[PDB]
């Protein structure tokens, strides 16, 4: 088929199908985060221009990494237990009267996109610049279709497509907009 | 391109190119396995027919899981540090006079092959039984030539294709055969 089809299905079968159903239970186990995270869903970032996947907290004074959730073991694999954990980001929306509104979100990048970037940049590449950009669009569209039909992931994810370079400061405003309604 | 081509490059950039340069260093840090492991390389299992990987020690009395190496923390496209840990297996070859020769290998399955099986398994599958089998062969071919041209991985890996259904008892014989070569 396509290069993106494998990456989107690998992203789902090897990760999203495993951690999204466990997401509400991980937050309940964390006595420090159980009351801080109101939106118990994984906000997946889908960068379209840049693929370095830089830390979002470095591009916004309102975004601050405040630690990780307790790790959990996923039995999916071959005679090897893998461990996953989620990082929690604190979003503090300021107001002109000095008051604040504090939020907490589970935000992660779509790591398979970083693999699409690694294929094209090195010499003797599998894909050129134009051939990779098409796979990036197909990846975003395919990952949406997979999660839209997955019944065990319904209501436990959000897809945020954006140009992952100069507008990382837009993440904080998008997360709060999805939280309010 | 192909489904297998993407999974092969993903497995290379997302895992092999990360843990194979760290494998030599990670073994020497384990005070328990630094001298017990004389094959400082990763043995990648490539099942062709059966993909229910199950466990390798349950199909062979000469194979036994005996712990892990110290884990490696790597930032992989995120603020967090993902855990990359290898499992050490004990392989004791019996002899008719009561003596034994005990080896220790680092062997694990190629994870993308599990995703290919998962694609064709569930309903509304993109891959059929025939299309999956073709992509499994292309994946093995592609992963071989990628690792053959990699300077960061030269001498740090071995590829072991096998059926996977009942050939799980053959893995212990192949590992000792590859060790006796070197
Ligand atoms: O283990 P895989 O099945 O993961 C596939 C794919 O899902 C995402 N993923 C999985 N676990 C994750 C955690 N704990 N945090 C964040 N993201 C996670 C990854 O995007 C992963 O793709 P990749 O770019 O990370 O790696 C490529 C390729 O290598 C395999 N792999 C990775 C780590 C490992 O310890 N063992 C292993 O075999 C991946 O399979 C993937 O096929």
């Amino acid at each position: 088929s396509n290069v993106a089809d494998g990456l989107a299905w690998s992203y789902y079968f090897g990760y999203l199908r495993l951690v999204l159903p466990r997401l509400e239970l991980r937050i309940s186990e964390s006595e420090y985060f159980r009351h801080k995270i109101t939106d118990r869903k994984l906000f997946i970032l889908l960068p379209k221009t840049c693929f370095t996947c830089d830390d979002i907290e470095q591009a916004d004074s309102r975004v601050k990494w405040v630690g990780n959730l307790p790790e959990s073991k996923i039995n999916r694999g071959g005679i090897k237990e893998r461990s996953y954990k989620h990082a929690v980001h604190e979003i503090v929306m300021p107001f002109p009267d000095g008051t604040e509104e504090k939020y907490h979100f589970i935000v992660e990048y779509a790591t398979p996109l970083m693999s699409l970037y690694d294929m094209s940049r090195f010499t003797d590449a599998q894909l050129t610049g134009s051939e990779r950009d098409h796979q990036v669009v197909l990846f975003i569209r395919k990952l949406t279709e997979i999660l839209g039909k997955s019944e065990e992931c319904k209501g436990r994810y959000e897809l945020i497509p954006f140009s992952g370079d100069e507008d990382k400061n837009k993440i904080a405003d998008i997360l709060v907009a999805l939280h309010n309604n």
